[PDB]
């Protein structure tokens, strides 16, 4: 699905998103 709206438009999230409640932990411990 939009094949040119998928990518692009999907390199500020999760390196925030699956970075960031991530990293969240990762340094709790
Ligand atoms: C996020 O779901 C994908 C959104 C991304 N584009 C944008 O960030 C901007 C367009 C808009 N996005 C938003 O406003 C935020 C949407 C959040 C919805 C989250 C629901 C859970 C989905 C999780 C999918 C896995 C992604 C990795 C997260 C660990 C929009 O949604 O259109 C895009 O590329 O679509």
């Amino acid at each position: 699905h939009a094949q040119g709206t998928f990518t692009s438009d999907y390199s500020k999230k999760l390196d925030a998103r699956r970075a960031q409640d991530f990293v969240q932990w990762l340094m709790n411990t």
